């Protein structure tokens, strides 16, 4: 079962999410990203189970990636759902910052405000190898 779950906003972070997957697999990690490992069945159950199964939760914070979480108090947004699962389960959450603006916590639903308290890694286009090396040091 995967060591690492990658959560991302499809319309803005898909390329970086894919790049992270490639690098982490090259360094020996088993990685869940939906387009490679989400298979048949009711995707709500399968996605939550896949977050639960992975020790590490890598969150791709592209610009505006949490915008659709705002006021989503019924937890219908999928990045919101994945984050709440990771927080509840006490996962090793590793945010990756790629143009993300740090919001005031009160714009987010209470059940995910804690995601902002985890130390995030800045994605450097100029120093990608060093960024990847730092991500690997953060993983368990
Ligand atoms: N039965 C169906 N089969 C195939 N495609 C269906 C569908 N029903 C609806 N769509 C299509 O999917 C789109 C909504 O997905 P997107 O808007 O792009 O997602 P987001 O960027 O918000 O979230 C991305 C984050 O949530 C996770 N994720 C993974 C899989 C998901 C699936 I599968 C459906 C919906 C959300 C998902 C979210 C993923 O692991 C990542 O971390 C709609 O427009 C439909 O065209």
């Amino acid at each position: 079962t995967p060591d690492v779950f990658i959560s991302y906003r499809r319309n803005s972070g898909s390329q970086l999410a894919s790049l992270l997957k490639v690098h982490l697999q090259l360094h020996g990690f088993s990685v869940f990203i939906d387009v490679e490992k989400l298979e048949a069945g009711k995707f709500e159950d399968k996605l939550i189970q896949s977050v639960m199964g992975a020790r590490n939760f890598v969150l791709v914070l592209s610009p505006g990636a949490l915008d659709k979480c705002m006021q989503d108090h019924d937890c219908k947004d999928w990045v919101h759902k994945e984050i709440v699962t990771a927080l509840s389960c006490g996962k090793n959450i590793v945010p990756i910052i790629d143009g993300f603006e740090w919001p005031e916590p009160q714009v987010l639903p209470e059940d995910m405000q804690a995601v902002l308290t985890f130390n995030g890694i800045k994605w450097s286009h100029e120093y990608q190898e060093a960024t990847i090396e730092k991500i690997i040091r953060f993983l368990q």
